[PDB]
């Protein structure tokens, strides 16, 4: 993550190796109690299917809303929304009748599943099946439930896709005719969102020069989308110091509107940890990318006393 | 909903409901057994007790990686990685030491200790954590953690809400200068994704009339960022029967790119699913919006013979 | 509530009524059962005690909090921090030093308090100190802890108070020189708070004539701040029916706004209760107000089919 | 807090650590005072119960009188009157269903439910249910439900969100046109709300110097709405020293004028408060909007001598 030691890093094993530690010294204990080992085992199996239990009693409960959407939400199927209340039916019903065996075989049954069942229900109606926020965190990286992976996968595919291939020539064909402008794209990633529409409010060392040749293209139904890139001029200690294609990441923008509005449900951490995502993502695009062939640069800083012309001219001359 | 009826509703509370029926029926059912209900208490204390201590553990594990990312999504405060963790650590606290004193007090903890990390350390390394598909599809509805979501809200802020406000006037240039289009925006929103870039390519009736004048405006960066639309003509039986200015929704089509790229982990299952969110993102969005002055109409359809020049005509003639 | 019949009433005594009926069933209750008054009332007694010791907890929890804001909400004084937190502290601690003698002497102490010390305590750990929506709304529209209540009282104060004394001058005045307008300031309360800016758009048949001589005045330091209304006709069939002083009431377009953005922490419902909450105090202020000497007339709907054209009209010729 | 100390900052969590040190505590007492820990689960179960069925008694009078209001406030939905009266039908149902199993079936239900309904009538009657000074602020605060809020957001809305964007290119084009007029504006904040219609009047060295180009805009109706603003000259002994677009923030009129009004119900301790909430908000507001640009200042301060030159200058020079 050479872009801002801001940006973090994707999630590792920590919790693995720390559950193993965990577990080592619990048998560690367990040694050390002198139990026997036959107790344990046949109390840890209880302890499993209890938690079975509880699970195929959430499902049950989730099922009753889920069966409400099997047409818009699961075809019109009863399989796919049991599939999805309580994962492999196979697998629970296989757990289930295992913890059925065992419990009601290892030193009453109905009595546990009332209990168990109205634990449920409490946690149910108490709101108490929440997720800590880090693991609300892990399960959308890992599954890509996050608006940052859509608007870093939109900016490529829209606009970066179909732009980076055609700006080496659409510069070219700029010096021919006049400027000393670089070959390649720049892209300020501010992690504070704030994007003003004219660079020069942000910092007055960069001057809008000219525009490059319009790159015009059928899209979605609208004929002759055009596509349009700005030159700046980078000023320093008064004169010249660097001249590029820049410009602001749009989708930062949005996010920024997205917490402004009550109705996107999206506040301003959510905003500032969405814009690290779409940074990261966005930089994971590139790297993989053929289009990207070293045509663009992306620049992510985070305002303070700084320079944004001093951002761009270091990222230029080295 | 009323763009398709293959959109699904949000969630409500039948979860709740079987919750309460399962209560009623576990309490029904420690009646008729003739059980103290002193036990019952201390049991059901004590299984909440279990609850507890094994959120304390995995709480653990997970701070073990967490404090990795202290200083980029915490901003080095241990006091938010433990929080992102264990929830509010006040309560957690208090709720710790109530399940000590009641655990180690009613009719050996460290036994039970012992046996929850084990249990709690097993179902950490094997993967046995994860939620289900429905558990994962409402927690990501409810703190809207989608890319459908982001999709919706960069469409309306960065397109729509700079372009209806200003669409009348165009159209009555447009109508001034030029035939009878009606006066208003029809989106198209193909629930299977598959935007052609030219609509006489989807259905010959559709048929590119001409260009409403170009919108300039400074995005971001860029100098004279030009937003056109396009007005075709719609072929009933060969004669022009309407006229509109239509559009697929772009961002559908980086649904469709997304699950066809492997580096997004984005399914067609998943795309399918986000691309009726966005349909109903976008429609509450612009329920609300005051924008939407009747300035545009959202098209959803599904391809079971089909024909989109119908559809358009149909959402007209209304 | 002549406005419209969806502005609900101020809330009346039916709590006390049935907190009557209920009182009078359970002394009924008690009779039946035959148990003796005294031990009704020793019983009664203790509860009541319960509840002043639980209020005492409750009041040094929060203590321990206000006194944080000592000097900046309480002057730098601990009486009134005490006064806050717990009422009166005269009367809390005659009624605890009566809630000792009467639970000592009739038939623990310290287990007692500290059970209702762990009940307080976990009601505010779990943050079950909640109150419902509904006293909730009542304590806030008893001590008129409503935005609306300021909106109402400063568009009287800062427009109303000043316009409408001056108002049938300007009619007049323009009348001389031209126009057959009415001798009354018209106000447009919808209670969807969609405030168009061009009324023209809400209903063509509002169509603009001309101004009103401005009234210019010295307003907190602004040197002549100036007042301006727009004088607009009415259409009936095509033709003329009507000419009056017309405008939406400014501050429903605030509340608007502030359901918007996620800042103001405001909601729709929230946005309709206050809505109808303004219009309500705004009808109070008029009645009660020797500026209003039948010089402004007030019109609420509920946009459904209708017109606004037809509102103003029948509040005109009637 | 930066405009001013007075300015109370947000309650934080202090009542929650309070409150986990009583538990504490509690649970310590019980462990020394030697009593059965089941016995201290049943009472404090029972404890809860009654809590229960208080809330619900509760809700039933509040119901008595809300469902009056059934089509006003709550669109005819008898459901929505009881989620309003008693929260969640939900859980409180499965709360009172506990409650009865409990209590009817731990070591006479009816006569508890008597004496409790009569404790609660009698605090209904007697009006016992007053919430604290102390917590009807924080539930103000934590809902919002305060004047300030609306002043605050009224003030941004209506006129900074509109005159800060334009207020550079109108300093400009006056400082073209005419002295060296500071390119901000400064707004006071006077906390005893005593703003005069004239700087001046105020204190002498503040004198009127001239105004900027009046900005017209439509609003709500009217047409060509004027927003004008004054500069004035700032007399360091005698001598002008600096020049700014100065104004009293208009809102806290209003709170002077409130708590003159009978009518409002609104206290000059009230007043002050909410002036200082106003203020606290209107900071909050400009730290986040896009719209603020270094474009004003806040001025908030209290007269104990004091002068008003010297402290706008002070913010001037910095
Ligand atoms: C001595 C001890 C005494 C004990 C005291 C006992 C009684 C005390 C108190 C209160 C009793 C409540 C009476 C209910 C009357 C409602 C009848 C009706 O008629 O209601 C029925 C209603 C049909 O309506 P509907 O057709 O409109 O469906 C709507 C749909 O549900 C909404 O779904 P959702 O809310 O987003 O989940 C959707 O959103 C909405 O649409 P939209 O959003 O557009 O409005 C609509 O479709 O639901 C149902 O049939 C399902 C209910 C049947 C199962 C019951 C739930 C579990 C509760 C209790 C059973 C266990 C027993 C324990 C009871 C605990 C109490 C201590
Ligand atoms: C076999 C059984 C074993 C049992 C296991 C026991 C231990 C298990 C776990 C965890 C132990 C936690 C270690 C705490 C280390 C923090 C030290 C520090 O150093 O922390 C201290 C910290 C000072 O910091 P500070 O100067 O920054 O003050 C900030 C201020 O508080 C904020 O106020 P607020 O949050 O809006 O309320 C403000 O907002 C913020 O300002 P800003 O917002 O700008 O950031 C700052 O001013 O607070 C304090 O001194 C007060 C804390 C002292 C009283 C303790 C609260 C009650 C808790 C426990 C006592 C009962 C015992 C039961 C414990 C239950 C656990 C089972
Ligand atoms: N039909 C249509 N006609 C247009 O002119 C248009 N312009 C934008 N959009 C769509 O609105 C949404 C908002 O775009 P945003 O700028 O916030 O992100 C954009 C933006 O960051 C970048 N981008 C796309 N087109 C341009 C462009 N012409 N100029 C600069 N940047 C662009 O790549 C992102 C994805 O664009 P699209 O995924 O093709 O559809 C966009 C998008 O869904 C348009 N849609
Ligand atoms: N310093 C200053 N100069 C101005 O030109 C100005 N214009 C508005 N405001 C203040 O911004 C806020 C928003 O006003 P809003 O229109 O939403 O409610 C306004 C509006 O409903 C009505 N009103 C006041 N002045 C006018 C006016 N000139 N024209 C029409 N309506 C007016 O009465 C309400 C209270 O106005 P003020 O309480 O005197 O201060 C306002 C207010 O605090 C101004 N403040
Ligand atoms: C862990 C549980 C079981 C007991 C904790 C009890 C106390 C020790 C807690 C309760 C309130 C806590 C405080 C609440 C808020 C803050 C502010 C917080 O802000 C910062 O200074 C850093 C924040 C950042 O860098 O984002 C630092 C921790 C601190 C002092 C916390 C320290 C620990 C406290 C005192
Ligand atoms: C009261 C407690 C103890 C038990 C209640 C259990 C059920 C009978 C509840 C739970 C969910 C409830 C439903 C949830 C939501 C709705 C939608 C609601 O919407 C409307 O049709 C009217 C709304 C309006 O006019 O604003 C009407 C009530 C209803 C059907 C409720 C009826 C009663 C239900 C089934
Ligand atoms: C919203 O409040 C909750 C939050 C959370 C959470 O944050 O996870 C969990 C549970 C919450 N409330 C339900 C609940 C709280 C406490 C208890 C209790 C008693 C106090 C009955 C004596 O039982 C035993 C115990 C040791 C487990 C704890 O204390 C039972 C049920
Ligand atoms: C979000 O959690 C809560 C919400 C609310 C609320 O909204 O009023 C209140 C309380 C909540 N948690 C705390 C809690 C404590 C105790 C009980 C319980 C047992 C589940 C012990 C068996 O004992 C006392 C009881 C019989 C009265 C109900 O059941 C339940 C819950």
């Amino acid at each position: 993550s050479s872009l801002h030691p801001s940006i973090p890093c994707p999630r590792g094993h920590g919790a693995q190796k720390a559950a193993l530690v965990l577990l080592s010294a619990c048998l560690v204990t367990l040694w050390g109690l002198g139990e026997p080992p036959e107790h344990t085992l046949r109390y840890l199996v209880l302890h499993l299917a209890s938690l079975q239990l509880g699970l195929l009693l959430n499902g049950v409960c989730s099922l009753a809303e889920e069966l409400r959407h099997i047409h818009s939400r699961y075809r019109g199927s009863y399989w796919r929304t049991v599939r999805a209340c309580l994962g492999c039916p196979l697998r629970r019903g296989a757990l289930l009748l295992l913890s059925i065996y065992f419990y009601y075989s290892l030193p009453p049954f109905t009595w546990m599943l009332a209990l168990l069942g109205l634990s449920q229900a409490l946690n149910i109606l108490l709101g108490l099946k929440g997720l800590a926020p880090a693991e609300i965190s892990a399960v959308c990286e890992k599954g890509n439930f996050n608006v940052a992976h859509g608007l870093a996968w939109s900016y490529y595919i829209g606009y970066l896709r179909l732009i980076l291939p055609e700006l080496q020539a659409r510069i070219r064909t700029y010096n021919q005719h006049y400027g000393a402008v670089s070959q390649r794209l720049y892209i300020l990633l501010p992690l504070d969102c704030g994007v003003p529409d004219n660079l020069s409010m942000a910092d007055p060392n960069i001057r809008f020069l000219d525009k490059l040749p319009q790159q015009t293209g059928d899209r979605a139904g609208i004929k002759d989308r055009v596509y349009s890139n700005s030159i700046y001029e980078l000023l320093e200690n008064g004169q010249r110091a660097g001249t590029c294609v820049l410009e602001y990441a749009t989708p930062l923008q949005t996010l920024f509107a997205m917490s402004q509005y009550s109705q996107a449900g999206f506040s301003r951490e959510d905003r500032l940890e969405q814009a690290k995502l779409f940074c990261r993502t966005l930089e994971d695009i590139l790297a993989d990318a053929p289009e990207s062939q070293n045509n663009c640069r992306l620049i992510a800083y985070q305002e303070p006393s700084f320079s944004l012309s001093q951002e761009v001219l270091r990222h230029l001359r080295q």
